[PDB]
């Protein structure tokens, strides 16, 4: 019993950071096979972030310009290139600890862990949320760029972000492995818009059922709802709608608690319409929607990894 | 910037984990050099978890009714004690992955990262703190038991928790690595009192400073207070007192953000009399109490680890 925002184990990770310096810039990198991932923002100065041409950047840096370094050993580039905003050092030597790997842009709402690393070292992991508006809500200071969110099945890391940049309210934006960016960001320092975020109602349900599932019964009250009648109060308070799939996607935690979901959406239906009073659930006072029905099933039922 | 509750990166530890079965009993075991480490109960069989004798039932275990396995890697068990309400399994295979590591008994108040396991496998990690009754508040299913709290220190692991019971309410309790036991409770099906919980308050503190320091400054006011008059008001609402250690422990996060501890102590005062009016506080609507000061200067200044 019990419910924590749980991030996966690191280990299989920890080994594949790697630390990356040109000229002054010094971030984190990727080490998969002989190849080094690494925000291309690296090959820029202070001065260059106003407006950086990346290509003309490019141009005047050769392999010997890359000191790449994994803890004390010492990695030598062979080649270089640019695929969309990452840069890919071409190294010497495979990395004897490369797990088995895949690269994966994963969609707005899912959920995955992140390794805080600062010179190619590992500071801490945490679990975070794609939000609809493609930002993730982070914590990420200076050296922290080139690190990466990653999920594990079994025995395979799926990486689907590289950090890049912080946007005014603290949220973060940043790349999949190809270097193409999770919404409309660029990676230059002028003025960006990110849009509204909204709340993931489908994560919303899964944390409900997980609260019943740890006893946390009080807001399950008497009515039920259409999802048509949900959807119409939902898209007041600013969340996503809910549609036939979300429904089945939550079988599972329905079928574990005999709660149908139609019945959760009007016991959230109400929390909305009048808060929660002063209660709690699962020990907060917020409606949480950073976990997905998988984290909930993964979590209150036990799935293990290699 | 931001601010998210982070665990420790967690691969030093996962490379300690077996699995540990008597009998029927399956659990996890902390691996270190030549000894495994698991919870003394899993020479009990269900009927004798409501009143065991564990002299008595050691008595009649040999070393080889221990099955220690380490992946598909099969250890064998040389030697077997009780110490208090852990039991030491001597095998025959020293760790090849064991980290430098320091077993300690920590106090209330203080965090630490869980690596709940199951079958000795890393299931995820997550960050805690002891509360002031000795309980955690964790997320560990039936097979999770034997499954470490730790720190690191640069290079050094410090195993502080294992884990081995669960309290009504979904809180948790378990030993230090000696097999002393957190709190009042023991390794019995019994029925046992956890003492009231109580708020961190220097933890509050430290997290009201992370919230300024990224920016969150609304429930700064103009009042300030006494270290007595505070406690007089910490103390009505189940706050823990408040002393001039834990003022020198602040100073770092007071000197960095500019305001005094006693003034911290005069808005968090007024977020206790008055609640906090529907706002949040770092994405919060309630206080936050499982950071310490030193786990707030790590974020925000950005502590690695070898
Ligand atoms: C990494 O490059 C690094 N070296 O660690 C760094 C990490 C961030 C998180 C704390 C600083 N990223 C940048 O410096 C990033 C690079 C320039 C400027 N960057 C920013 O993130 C800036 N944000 C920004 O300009 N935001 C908008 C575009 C105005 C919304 C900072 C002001 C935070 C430096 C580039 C290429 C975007
Ligand atoms: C581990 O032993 C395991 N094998 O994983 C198991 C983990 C817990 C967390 C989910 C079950 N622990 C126990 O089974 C533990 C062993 C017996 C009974 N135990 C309990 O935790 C019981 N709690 C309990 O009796 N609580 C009090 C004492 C009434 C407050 C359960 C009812 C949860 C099984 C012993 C030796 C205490």
């Amino acid at each position: 019993s019990g419910f924590r925002k749980m991030a996966f184990p690191s280990g299989k990770v920890e080994g594949c950071m790697v630390q990356v310096t040109c000229g002054t810039t010094t971030l984190n990198g990727l080490w998969l096979d002989d190849v080094v991932y690494c925000p291309r923002h690296v090959i820029c100065t202070s001065e260059d972030m106003l407006n950086p041409n990346y290509e003309d950047l490019l141009i005047r840096k050769s392999n010997h310009n890359f000191l790449v370094q994994a803890g004390n050993v010492q990695l030598r580039v062979i080649g270089h290139s640019m695929q969309n905003c990452v840069l890919k050092l071409k190294v010497d030597t495979a990395n004897p600890k490369t797990p088995k790997y895949k690269f994966v842009r994963i969609q707005p709402g899912q959920t995955f862990s992140v390794l805080a690393c600062y010179n190619g070292s590992p500071s801490g992991v945490y679990q975070c949320a794609m939000r609809p508006n493609f930002t993730i809500k982070g914590s990420f200071l200076n050296g922290s760029c080139g690190s990466v969110g990653f999920n594990i099945d079994y025995d395979c890391v799926s990486f689907c972000y590289m950090h890049h940049m912080e946007l005014p309210t603290g949220v973060h934006a940043g790349t999949d492995l190809e270097g193409n960016f999770y919404g409309p960001f660029v990676d230059r320092q002028t003025a960006q818009a990110a849009g509204t975020d909204t709340t993931i109602t489908v994560n919303v349900l899964a944390w409900l059922y997980a609260a019943v599932i740890n006893g946390d019964r009080w807001f399950l009250n008497r009515f039920t709802t259409t999802l048509n009648d949900f959807n119409l109060v939902a898209m007041k308070y600013n969340y996503e709608p809910l549609t036939q799939d979300h429904v089945d996607i939550l079988g599972p935690l329905s079928a574990q608690t005999g709660i149908a979901v139609l019945d959760m959406c009007a016991s959230l239906k109400e929390l909305l319409q009048n808060g929660m009073n002063g209660r709690t659930i699962l020990g907060s006072a917020l409606l949480e929607d950073e976990f997905t029905p998988f984290d909930v099933v993964r979590q209150c039922s036990g799935v293990t990894f290699q």
